[PDB]
């Protein structure tokens, strides 16, 4: 009813070019008011895209994007109000050769004072011109060679391992990845990671100079982290032995779908993780029984293949008794927005959207009185509630501008009087926006970001340092001048995937290290706990194996099943006996509304929460390419993928976080 006369329109010029995107925004509270939102696209004399303007900024004579191309329409130079200015160029072979980023302006001209220049080097003739190295140089500083590739030859030794023509040695920002063996099916059977020595010091940086691997191997720490894989005839992975010797095993059905999975801890016997897994005709998971006897049943809508039911239960005849642990029921609008959710065990979440399918209202429950939402998790409710009066109902309202910037989250919890409003202050010349506690003046928002559009201050006392590639380097949590600061640093591989996280807090010093490897998280705590987290699935089931510092209250090699919702948010942790360990509910944009557990000690070992992503101690969710602020409803930096999902480079899953999920950030 709210959607009458709200189509999507594309307006063309006389040469088949889309010069206008027209939407029609209508709020359910004011159904007589329809805002015509117009996005403008201007094309040049050569028929290529030159300018793009959102409905908001166009009114203020500011251009979201400007492009300058070659004679074929390939973009060379870009001006972004969100991502700053950039310059790229590819060669005649189509390969990237240069990318200059983090450029601003002011005085009129472009400010190159902090420009980052990444260049790509390839094998020269008579070689096939394979990738040779990647060089990275910040303005005024020396160039570092951040990547180097080494390829195997034609020797019988190399052929027997199927390595001929393969990049056998990859030197990245973290150190070295060696490919030891390749399957007959072209799949890696053995890879080994070596870390650069002293990655604990944030000032030590990779720099692979020259063409001698002997001189480089000396810069690597001694430990070798080898992941071994065994694949089937169709190239699918069957077994995996991680760097510490644990094995994951899978088996597929007659249709080649994952049908069972097992785990064999080092020195242990094989045990069932997933016993049986059935699928719908559309290949969606239907019934999934785990080793804890717990059964998840997925119910789908016949006409649409939409997931309308998620039922996790201890079935009849279970050793711990029959019980429905979770029974999520989804009701959708004809377009597929989640209108409502129910859980059987009365509780109900209701949702209202605008004609653009932006979430404008959300009802739910929280443990009241929690207090005003921030970067922190609520204190866990221990033990598990027996009564539901412990929860109170809340209603949140969401307010967006013409460019999709979430400006306001109005939290209303009347009964416990837990009422507050989270305001986001948006720039008047960009999509850059921060919480009002940082500034309430639109004119001061842009200074709080880099030229690339990466946020420099998380909260009031907390600053953000970034890598030249735009990766998050350091979160300064408690600054103490000189020179003992509560902080958390990060390291990434050549693919910009996180490999290392180091948290430091003053007490000599509490240091928490997290090493991310295939199917494995190696977490140490000093100031000593040595924890190895086996990640099973792709991550669904997690196993906690202590080599040292196992706390009382938790048995070693503890298996934790995770049970999610529609958008993959970890809601229930359940042990090997099928007993609920923790339960967690989320505000639509990620904040934790409910956090409960059967013990205080088991709470500290859940890291993955919203959208199946890890929440770091900083409060940020790490998605892969970008960090997410669940309290501000937006990304911490501009989309590195650019305009693939609209002009707004900060907008979070198109402002519909109940239907949509983001896999990486990018
Ligand atoms: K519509
Ligand atoms: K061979």
């Amino acid at each position: 009813q709210l959607f009458s006369k709200t189509p999507s329109v594309t307006v063309f010029d006389n040469r088949g070019l889309s010069v206008r995107d027209i939407a029609y925004r209508r709020h359910p509270d004011t159904p007589k008011v329809t805002e015509e939102c117009i996005t403008y696209h201007q094309f040049d004399f050569r028929g290529f895209l030159a300018q793009s303007l959102d409905p908001r900024l166009n009114h203020k004579e500011v251009t979201n994007f400007s492009y300058l191309t070659d004679l074929n329409g390939n973009i060379i130079y870009t001006q972004s109000v969100d991502a700053g200015n950039t310059l790229v160029l590819n060669d005649t072979e189509g390969r990237s050769v240069i990318a200059m980023t983090n450029i601003s302006r002011e005085n009129g001209k472009d400010d190159l004072s902090l420009a980052v220049t990444r260049t790509f080097q390839y094998e020269n003739a008579p070689l096939p011109g394979r990738p040779l190295s990647v060089t990275e140089q910040v303005n005024g500083e020396n160039a570092r060679i951040t990547e180097h590739f080494v390829y195997a030859g034609n020797t019988p030794q190399e052929k027997n391992l199927n390595l001929a023509g393969q990049c056998v040695s990859y030197y990245d920002a973290a150190g070295l990845i060696q490919t030891d063996s390749v399957s007959l099916t072209g799949k890696p059977l053995s890879v080994s990671r070596k870390l650069l020595k002293n990655l604990d010091d944030t000032n030590i940086l990779a720099d692979w100079q020259g063409n001698d691997t002997s001189a480089w191997n000396s810069l690597l720490a001694t430990e070798i982290y080898t992941t071994v894989t065994r694949t089937d005839a169709a190239g699918a992975v069957l077994t995996t032995i991680d760097a510490v010797g644990n094995q994951q095993r899978v088996a597929f059905d007659i249709a080649g779908q994952l049908s069972a999975s097992w785990l064999t801890l080092k020195g242990g016997q094989e045990q069932v993780i997933i016993k049986v897994l059935t699928y719908s005709a559309a290949g969606q998971k239907l019934r999934e029984e785990g080793g804890n006897g717990v059964v998840t049943t997925y119910t789908y809508e016949a006409e649409t293949q939409r997931l309308i039911g998620i039922k996790t239960e201890r079935p009849n005849g279970h050793a711990a008794g029959a019980k429905v642990l979770q029974d999520l029921r989804y009701e959708y609008d004809p377009v597929g927005n989640v209108l409502s959710i129910t859980n059987d065990a009365v509780p109900e979440n209701a949702y209202r959207y605008d004609s653009l399918y932006q979430l404008v209202s959300a009802s739910g429950r929280e443990v009241a009185g929690a207090g005003q939402q921030g970067s922190d998790l609520p204190s866990p409710l221990v033990p598990l509630p027996s009564d539901s009066s412990v929860y109170t109902n809340y209603t949140r309202t969401y307010t967006y501008d013409s460019a999709g910037n979430l400006m306001r989250i109005r939290h209303s919890a009347p009964a416990t009087n837990n009422n507050y409003t989270l305001n986001i202050t948006v720039s008047e010349r960009s999509n850059r926006g921060v919480m009002s506690s940082l500034t309430e003046n639109p004119a001061d928002v842009d200074a709080l970001f880099t030229a690339s559009g990466s946020q420099k201050c998380l909260q009031q006392g907390q600053s953000l340092i970034w890598t030249p590639r735009g990766e998050l380097r350091t979160v300064l949590l408690v600054a103490r001048g000189e020179t003992a600061d509560d902080s958390e640093s990060y390291r990434y591989d050549g693919s910009s995937q996180r490999i290392l996280k180091i948290s430091s807090q003053q007490t000599s010093a509490r240091v928490q290290r997290a090493l991310y490897l295939p199917g494995l998280e190696w977490r140490t705590m000093t100031g000593a706990e040595n924890l190895q987290v086996i990640c099973i699935g792709e991550a669904q089931v997690r196993v906690l194996h202590w080599e040292s510092g196992k706390p009382d209250g938790i048995i070693n090699d503890q298996i934790r099943w995770s049970y999610d919702n529609l958008t993959c948010s970890s809601g229930l942790e359940v042990d090997g006996d099928g007993l609920v360990i923790s339960m967690e509910e989320y505000y639509p944009y990620g904040g934790t509304a409910v956090w409960a557990a059967r013990s205080h000690i088991e709470t500290a070992y859940k890291t993955v929460r919203y959208s199946g992503k890890e929440r770091d101690a900083t409060g940020l969710y790490y998605y892969g390419f970008r960090y997410y602020q669940p309290w501000a409803g937006r990304w911490l930096s501009a989309d590195p993928a650019g305009t693939v999902d609209g002009l707004n480079l900060y907008r979070m899953v198109r402002n519909n976080p109940l239907r949509l999920t983001d896999p990486d950030g990018m």
